């Protein structure tokens, strides 16, 4: 991935959002409603000293848990370690385009988050620009009625 | 769906097609490796009275069973009845797009076939094109090394 946010300000990317599209490098990674990258985020609290930490939905025991981790800042003020997480672009009111990525072929998946329980085209065209640089081979996105629910069932 | 091809001569798509990629209406419809649309074509045999054989691998009780359909022509050449089969364009040499979709809102799932092992881009763009105009939820496509394979595992 080679598309970064320049001037992120971590600060502006708190609160609420809602996972609107994902996509990843393989079909495994997104497929079920257990597989291992489909995490549905919540939240964002980043906190005072420039880590994030983000509250998500992960469906694994036949039930939507709700999880938290803590994403580490790094040099780089667009890259945070868990594994590797990348905020390509946001306008801080509306989107936030992010991908996730391992070392290895390397497992990669993003999402196009959004503010609101509502389909952004303008975001979701942003977003499929962004993946055209990327090797994915599986894309999903929710309806509003599938936004409003636990793990959007 | 409101793209069909013109002039279509089903006799030319006779033969050998690789599903390199399939899209549909909803993500239940494509996510298991035993989502209801989630067939892989083999090979198209057209009637001389013009109706179409369909053979594709179809992953059913933990197996890749190879299975055989009858598409039955209409009075639109590009549309046959199962639940509609659409063909949307085809340059008969390289690539194939169709739909197929039932009635209730309906179910609604498309491919980009091809005939080689490949990854045709030019293709999969007019299958982006032809597929802005639909509601599609989830989007799958297949590498090489999973096209020669049964079921593209
Ligand atoms: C600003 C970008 C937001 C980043 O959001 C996330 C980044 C990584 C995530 O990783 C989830 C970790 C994968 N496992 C899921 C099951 O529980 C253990 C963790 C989740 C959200
Ligand atoms: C030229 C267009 C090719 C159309 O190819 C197909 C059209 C419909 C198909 O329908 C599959 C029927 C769904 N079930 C799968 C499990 O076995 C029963 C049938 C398959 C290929």
């Amino acid at each position: 991935v080679t598309q970064t946010m320049k001037g992120l300000d971590i600060q502006k990317v708190a609160g609420t959002w809602y996972s609107l599209a994902m996509a990843a490098s393989d079909i495994s990674l997104l497929d079920a409603q257990s597989a291992p990258y489909r995490v549905y985020v919540e939240e964002l609290k980043p906190t005072p000293e420039g880590d994030l930490e983000i509250l998500f939905q992960k469906w694994e025991n036949g039930e939507c848990a709700q999880k938290k981790i803590i994403a580490e800042k790094t040099k780089i003020p667009a890259v945070f370690k868990i594994n590797k997480v990348l905020v390509l672009d946001t306008d801080y009111k509306k989107y936030l385009l992010f991908c996730m990525e391992n070392s290895a072929e390397q497992s990669l998946a993003c999402q196009c988050l959004v503010r609101t329980p509502e389909v952004d085209d303008e975001a979701l065209e942003k977003f499929d620009k962004a993946l055209k640089a990327l090797p994915m081979h599986i894309r999903l996105s929710f309806n509003p009625t599938q936004l409003e629910e636990q793990c959007h069932i």
